[PDB]
DNA sequence: GCATCCGTGAGTCGAGGGTAATAAGCAGGGATTCGCCCGGGTGTCAACTCTTTTTTT
């Protein structure tokens, strides 16, 4: 929960690009939060040492 | 006891006729759906036997 709350503002930058496509802003933010919470479960010390590099794919 | 801020209203019949924009990718496994075909129940016909109303004797 702490890790998903620390990177909560990262999804707002990705959700801003997708707009006026049939979904409101809050719904897109909630979907991005779902994706981020689903991506935080699997994160090891792989080639990508930044959590954002692995979370952006799941959020998108 | 007053001053400031948030809802309702606006006639009625007629014409005029349709609209419009963003845009990842691929691997696994199931549920769905379209072609062919055997088939058994529904139709469409050759073709064998009682009854009888006269029409003939």
């Amino acid at each position: 929960k702490e890790m998903v709350e620390a990177n909560l503002r990262l999804v707002i930058s990705i959700a801003k690009k997708y707009t006026n496509r049939g979904l409101q802003f809050l719904d897109l933010i909630q979907e991005g939060n779902i994706g981020l919470m689903k991506a935080v479960d699997k994160f090891e010390y792989r080639r990508g040492y930044k959590f954002s590099t692995y979370a952006t794919w799941w959020i998108r």
